[PDB]
């Protein structure tokens, strides 16, 4: 699959107990990105998760959802468990829905994370974005707070993947640059 000519975005954005005074860093990055252009056939969701994951704006194209999913994001209280391998399955389903209709898009997930995971609950993140790649999608992390740089490089593509959420206006334009290369 050497290009493509339309970009599925999914934010997968952890709101478990643990980054709760980080909220606001997590929401910034994904307002600032929601509003580029990145591609003409843009679309994107907003999954949350923390004790279950939850699709909080199925994928759409339309400014007016995104601006109140945006809305609804402002309003997160972070706090519970961490569940994460729930958020990718949450865009996993999604995934599979568009290429099972007549959908040929490029699929990227950005998951925002302190990466704080018991052993089981990455062990089945892991799973669940290994799934997600099968499915085609190249998968970034963001990292909140002082993450770990090591777990993360196993849910994202790589260690290429993984930016700082405190950087990641930088990181915007890198990601950017990687859909810009994989344009039709
Ligand atoms: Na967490």
């Amino acid at each position: 699959p050497a290009c493509y000519g339309g970009f599925d975005l999914y934010f997968i954005l952890d709101k478990s107990g643990s980054v709760l005074h980080h909220w606001n860093e997590i929401y910034y990055f994904v307002e600032q990105l929601a509003h580029r252009f990145i591609s003409p056939q843009l679309r994107m969701s907003f999954i949350v998760f923390s004790t279950r994951g939850t699709t909080l704006m199925k994928l759409t194209e339309d400014r007016e959802q995104i601006r109140q999913g945006l809305e609804e994001l402002q309003k997160v209280l972070p706090g519970g468990d961490t569940y994460m391998h729930e958020g990718f399955e949450r865009a996993s389903e999604q995934i599979y829905y568009e290429n099972s209709q007549g959908y040929r898009t490029a699929s990227v997930i950005i998951a925002l994370t302190d990466g704080e995971l018991h052993e089981d609950l990455f062990f089945y993140s892991e799973r669940e974005a290994n799934r997600s790649r099968d499915l085609g999608a190249i998968v970034y992390a963001v990292g909140v707070k002082d993450f770990n740089e090591t777990q993360l490089a196993r849910i994202a593509d790589s260690k290429d993947h993984v930016f700082p959420v405190n950087d990641g206006f930088q990181a915007l334009q890198g990601i950017i640059h990687s859909i810009l290369k994989k344009s039709c």
